[PDB]
Protein backbone atom coordinates (compact mmCIF):
# COMPACT_ATOMS: atom_id res chain seq x y z
CA UNK A 1 0.00 0.00 0.00
CA UNK A 2 2.15 2.92 1.35
CA UNK A 3 5.32 1.72 -0.12
CA UNK A 4 8.48 2.26 -2.84
CA UNK A 5 12.23 2.96 -3.38
CA UNK A 6 14.34 2.79 -0.77
CA UNK A 7 17.83 4.18 -1.36
CA UNK A 8 19.77 6.47 0.58
CA UNK A 9 21.93 8.81 -0.58
CA UNK A 10 21.25 9.21 -4.10
CA UNK A 11 23.47 7.86 -7.19
CA UNK A 12 25.50 9.34 -9.30
CA UNK A 13 25.03 9.92 -12.98
CA UNK A 14 22.22 11.73 -12.06
CA UNK A 15 19.82 12.02 -15.56
CA UNK A 16 19.62 15.47 -16.27
CA UNK A 17 16.23 15.13 -18.44
CA UNK A 18 13.59 12.80 -16.19
CA UNK A 19 16.32 11.82 -12.99
CA UNK A 20 17.07 8.47 -13.22
CA UNK A 21 20.66 8.23 -11.52
CA UNK A 22 23.39 5.45 -12.33
CA UNK A 23 26.66 4.61 -10.51
CA UNK A 24 28.06 4.04 -13.93
CA UNK A 25 28.66 6.07 -16.96
CA UNK A 26 27.73 3.44 -19.33
CA UNK A 27 24.83 3.10 -17.62
CA UNK A 28 23.58 6.90 -17.93
CA UNK A 29 24.57 6.65 -21.61
CA UNK A 30 22.76 3.84 -22.94
CA UNK A 31 19.76 6.24 -20.88
CA UNK A 32 20.23 8.97 -22.23
CA UNK A 33 19.81 7.82 -25.46
CA UNK A 34 16.01 7.58 -25.16
CA UNK A 35 16.60 11.74 -24.13
CA UNK A 36 17.57 12.02 -27.86
CA UNK A 37 16.33 11.80 -30.99
CA UNK A 38 12.59 13.57 -30.65
CA UNK A 39 12.14 17.31 -29.85
CA UNK A 40 12.22 18.02 -26.14
CA UNK A 41 9.78 17.20 -24.06
CA UNK A 42 8.90 19.07 -20.98
CA UNK A 43 10.57 23.05 -20.81
CA UNK A 44 13.39 21.62 -18.86
CA UNK A 45 15.55 21.04 -22.04
CA UNK A 46 17.04 23.96 -24.00
ZN1 LIG B 1 16.45 9.97 -18.14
Amino acid sequence: GSSGSSGTGEKPYECSDCGKSFIKKSQLHVHQRIHTGENPSGPSSG
